[PDB]
């Protein structure tokens, strides 16, 4: 955005009836489990669908508005951002990346799925380039996004984008346009587009 | 968003060196002319590219920051919204839809174009469905988007989306995901996805 950018857009189906919860101060928390699929044609020309399952967290006002009304099988449009969190030992891992929904909009499930992420930040390390047996290039890179704290996000790219990305270095700025995918558990971004935000100006010494 | 949603994402190339301008109060105004192209395969299986040329307006702070630095041929990432304006007789037409950039980020033009719009609003009229000689369905609909004033935007869809859309009526809510295109001059949205935001709740009489 002004440097750091973090935006997520999803349209998926609820795999479970929403779980409502309140904090002692009285903050409503509503977690939604969404599912959908992304397609792509492989090197053998085969059209393939890759499923994705993402938990989405709504907070407060809107969480209350939607609580109890949402049912399993419901088609939902979501707009939010990726939030990274780190902690000691308890919730099963030290770090986690979850989608925090800014707002949600249930859609008429007919009488369709969407998965897009836009990130802009700076590399927290040199890119890690590797190759597959077939000889396909793949890279892994860490991104620091700060638009109250910095969010550390993992990005993966393939083929030419992976080769171009391999020339980047720790500290470099990067704009990512891709999809939110999963993999212990890890949520990361699969890049569809990668671009370098130009720097610097106006050294009027 | 909360009902009204208006977001534009573009990556294009400057077709002309930016024109800076100030208002008497001292508000910097920077208009950028961007170009790019969208591809698509027709019914005859032919892969085709459709060009798009869009003026983008930056205001104030950022406009000043970028003024004079931007050159023709420069690749730029843009995020903003569509703004509709109406007036009497002077600037050549009564209404106009322009992209107002919230921020821009020049990108390294290598050593790619992007055109996406997300709208949510309510139909200002019944949809207008027509067919092409070949027999292809096409619809035109008016959308009122209010997230200080309402923005009236024209949307066009094709084939099945056009047929499904034809069942909508004035007042109905609609989520649009598409591309910004041009056509006197008219800027409108070509739909790639159309969905109906469910209504209503919680009548606890």
């Amino acid at each position: 955005m002004a440097r750091g950018l973090n935006q997520v857009f999803l349209i998926g189906t609820l795999t479970a009836r929403p779980d409502m919860r309140y904090t002692p101060g009285g903050l409503a928390i509503l977690d939604l489990n969404l599912a959908g699929q992304d397609a792509f044609t492989d090197e053998s020309g085969q059209e393939r669908e890759v499923p994705w399952y993402h938990r989405v967290r709504l907070l407060g006002r809107q969480a209350e508005m939607w609580g109890d009304l949402l049912e399993k099988g419901q088609l939902i449009f979501v707009e939010g951002r990726l939030e990274y969190r780190q902690w000691e030992k308890d919730g099963e891992k030290k770090s986690e990346v979850q989608v925090r929904a800014e707002f949600i909009d249930p859609l008429e499930g007919r009488g369709r799925a969407l998965n897009q992420v836009i990130l802009m930040g700076n590399l927290t390390r040199d890119p890690d380039l590797r190759y597959t047996p077939q000889g396909t290039a793949v890279v892994r890179l860490g991104l620091a996004v700060n638009e109250e704290r910095t969010h550390f996000l993992e990005v993966q790219a393939w083929r030419e984008l992976a080769e171009w990305a391999s020339e980047l270095a720790k500290g470099d700025g990067l704009l990512v346009i891709g999809r939110l995918v999963n993999d212990r558990f890890q949520t990361r971004v699969e890049a569809l587009r990668l671009e370098r935000p130009l720097e610097d100006f106006p050294p009027e010494e």
